[PDB]
């Protein structure tokens, strides 16, 4: 099945999943002169006060913490979106050198690591009901750098010798998420798609300007982490980015000058 390596990378998922050769895949490089400033564009509007984290989960291609999805307790709006998007998850993506592992670009350059926080629209019920619309999900990438330490995502760091293989899970409560933001929400935005299989084109995307730095401990621990489950041959869980994919017929716009 689909991963990161040589034999099942991002060249070979368009022959299970076709729709990676699509007309609104993601990531995409963010050229900045060519983004265009939409003065229209609305300040996002990030309520993360009552989030309720669950759980951190290893599975097989990143680590997922995992909220509570049920009520409206962390919700994303505003920006490009109407109506009301419930958290569901975040994630990151990240390389094995610092010079890699980010998915989207900003005038080619990649970034150390690329952190998804995924919401999906409640007009739609459920995350897998949303998924099947082209307005069904708004994921804000947060860009990472390598500098100085982020306190807010220590916790997440300190937990993940207890995840290090393949479908390895652990309890997660009282994290919260408000800690793993940039002062500035100026965003980019643009309609794309999942970043993995099964790429649907469901997203609007939200990219943050301001990235947040990290220390070079931080994310020496994410390479630490196993695609592998227990017991299997140790593959450690580095580059686990797509690159960036055609923009195609679309326009990529900012909240900002
Ligand atoms: N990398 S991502 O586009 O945020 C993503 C991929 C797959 C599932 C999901 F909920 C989010
Ligand atoms: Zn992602």
């Amino acid at each position: 099945h689909w991963g990161y390596g040589k034999h099942n990378g991002p060249e070979h998922w368009h022959k299970d999943f076709p729709i990676a050769k699509g007309e609104r895949q993601s990531p995409v490089d963010i050229d900045t002169h060519t983004a265009k400033y939409d003065p229209s564009l609305k300040p996002l509007s990030v309520s993360y006060d009552q989030a309720t984290s669950l759980r951190i989960l290893n599975n097989g291609h990143a680590f997922n913490v995992e909220f509570d999805d049920s009520q409206d307790k962390a919700v994303l709006k505003g920006g490009p979106l109407d109506g009301t998007y419930r958290l569901i998850q975040f994630h990151f993506h990240w390389g094995s050198l610092d010079g890699q592992g980010s998915e989207h670009t900003v005038d080619k350059k990649k970034y150390a690591a690329e952190l998804h926080l995924v919401h999906w629209n409640t007009k739609y019920g459920d995350f897998g009901k949303a998924v099947q619309q082209p307005d069904g999900l708004a994921v804000l990438g947060i860009f990472l750098k390598v500098g100085s330490a982020k306190p807010g995502l220590q916790k997440v760091v300190d937990v993940l010798d207890s995840i290090k293989t393949k479908g390895k899970s652990a309890d997660f409560t009282n994290f919260d998420p408000r800690g793993l933001l940039p002062e500035s929400l100026d965003y980019w935005t643009y309609p794309g798609s999942l970043t993995t299989p099964p790429l649907l084109e469901c997203v609007t995307w939200i990219v943050l300007k301001e990235p947040i730095s990290v220390s070079s401990e931080q994310v020496l621990k994410f390479r630490k982490l196993n695609f592998n489950g227990e017991g299997e041959p140790e593959e450690l869980m580095v580059d686990n980015w797509r690159p960036a994919q055609p923009l195609k017929n679309r326009q990529i716009k900012a909240s900002f000058k």
